[PDB]
């Protein structure tokens, strides 16, 4: 139960991780290689098309009523589960990779055909567009009126380019994640505003012979443009085939009921990999995002030259931030989303959350994360590893949060959801690489000392562990 950060303990673990990544192997991803269970010391340069599908009406499900109650969460989870199952079936059918499903954003990757084939990149983009429209068509049909579950309102972003594949740091280190421009830029297009449709970067537009746009985020593909991609890609999978299979899956092996229990403290003991709808976890707690600021551009700068230092930097920083969350502060790392850490923190008893204490300890955790980040940069640089212009943006908020695994057996994905999850990320995104921000709900529940620290702006700079300790004395 002790929650404390220590410079010596952090330095020792950072130094050990630096030693582990002394030798790095960078491989160019070609046919017959595998992106599963990538070792710590290895990374793959992947030329691929990234699609991000944003289910825009998630936030509406979370806000059906003023109070964020149990029924709100059960219906939100069933909505995400139904729609995820449909998309995952589509991706399986077209032999694309499901990278992750983070909140309402579903990331997929198209790597085939390979560049040995003439016009491969054009064909990858065409396949991604055709698959995107299949997602849109299907997700109009995968609600359930009887359960008050709406159809999904979909906005899609697509980019093409190079990324660096490393293991995703969770669940036995099996599945990869993909660092660099294309997943990031695809996600930005997908989340830019609330207009439905399929939005390509200028890279992706150029690859399929379309004129570049001064504002790609406002230039949806037309029906005619999409049809050209469909006719070229020849998916030979129809929306009706997907829906019939999706319905059969749910009939034979239904979702069943969502049922919630609290996590026995400490939160680090949550066994996410084992959760199911009937065994979901839920309680008021703090959602925290710690984003390595500037990391995407750093990868882009190094995608071809000095790529090995990227791998060293990523593993040293992410492993240490995870250790601070889990071992120093007894919290739970949910996932990494690209380079960013998604975490949970809680204080209280087996029966109730201590809101004020949870927010104070999250403030201390935020300081500890920054102290460990700063120390990791120092130690990396002292060993001659280039770390560019990296920073750490942190946001956190308080509210009821449910954790489960969505999907059919063999095709599941973890989900942590709540208004405070969504809002903690928005607070994080408002921060520079030296800033830490708090949500309004957390602020309102906080001690006077925490309120004074964050002030009117609900944000502060250079909040390291020493500063947090002194502010909360
Ligand atoms: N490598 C990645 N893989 C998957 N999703 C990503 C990746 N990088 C960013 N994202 C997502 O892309 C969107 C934009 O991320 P963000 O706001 O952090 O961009 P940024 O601040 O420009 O990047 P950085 O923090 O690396 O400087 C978010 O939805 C985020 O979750
Ligand atoms: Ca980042
Ligand atoms: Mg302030
Ligand atoms: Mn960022
Ligand atoms: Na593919
Ligand atoms: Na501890
Ligand atoms: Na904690």
């Amino acid at each position: 139960m002790s929650k404390s950060w220590n410079h010596d303990r952090a330095a020792k673990h950072i130094d050990q991780k630096i030693a582990d990544v002394e030798e790095i192997t960078i491989k160019d991803y070609v046919r017959d290689m595998s992106l599963e269970s990538i070792p710590t010391s290895t990374a793959y340069r992947v030329d691929g098309v990234h699609m991000y599908a944003d289910i825009m009406n998630l936030e509406d499900m979370l806000n059906i009523t003023a109070v964020e109650g149990t029924e709100c969460h059960k219906r939100t989870l069933r909505f995400l589960d139904q729609h995820y199952r449909a998309v995952k079936r589509i991706l399986n059918k077209v032999d694309a990779r499901r990278v992750d499903f983070h909140s309402q954003r579903l990331h997929s990757l198209f790597t085939k055909p390979y560049n040995t084939e003439s016009g491969a990149e054009t064909k990858r983009v065409q396949r991604a567009v055709a698959t995107a429209q299949l997602i849109i068509d299907v997700l109009a049909e995968t609600g359930d009126d009887d359960e008050q579950i709406p159809a999904a309102k979909v906005r899609i972003g697509i980019d093409t380019g190079l990324a660096l594949a490393v293991n995703n740091g969770r669940s036995g280190y099996r599945e990869p994640l993909f660092l660099g421009d294309p997943a990031n830029h695809a996600a930005k297009l997908a989340s830019n505003n609330k207009a439905r449709g399929i939005y390509l970067t200028n890279n992706a537009r150029k690859a399929i012979g379309l004129a570049e746009s001064d504002e790609p985020e406002k230039s949806a593909l037309t029906a005619i443009e999409i049809k050209a991609c469909q006719d070229a890609a020849k998916l030979d999978v129809t929306s009706d085939e997907i829906v019939e299979e999706w319905r059969e899956d749910l009939k034979k092996n239904p979702i069943g009921g969502y049922q919630f229990s609290r996590q026995t403290p400490p939160l680090r003991d949550m066994d996410i990999y084992s959760l199911t709808p009937a065994n979901s976890k839920r309680q008021e707690m703090v959602s925290l995002y710690a984003d390595i600021d500037g990391f995407t551009a750093y990868v882009a700068d190094h995608i071809n030259e000095k790529t090995d230092d990227v791998v060293r930097t990523l593993h040293v920083i992410r492993s240490e931030l995870e250790r601070v969350v889990t071992s120093d502060f007894e919290g739970r790392r949910v996932r990494f989303i690209g380079d960013c850490v998604q975490a949970l923190s809680c204080d209280g008893t087996a029966h109730t959350t201590d809101e004020e204490k949870s927010v104070s300890e999250a403030t201390r955790l935020a300081g500890a994360l920054r102290s460990s980040f700063n120390l990791a940069i120092e130690r990396l640089n002292a060993e001659g590893i280039e770390t560019g212009d990296l920073g750490l943006a942190i946001g956190f908020d308080l509210g009821p949060i449910a954790v489960t695994r969505l999907g059919a057996k063999g095709n599941r994905v973890r989900c942590a959801i709540g208004r405070s999850v969504i809002e903690s990320e928005k607070r994080q995104c408002a921060c520079s690489g030296v800033e830490t921000a708090i949500g309004q709900v957390a602020y309102d529940a906080a001690s006077k000392a925490v309120q004074n620290l964050f002030g009117k702006s609900r944000k502060t700079s250079h909040l390291d562990y020493n500063e947090a300790t002194e502010a909360l004395a």
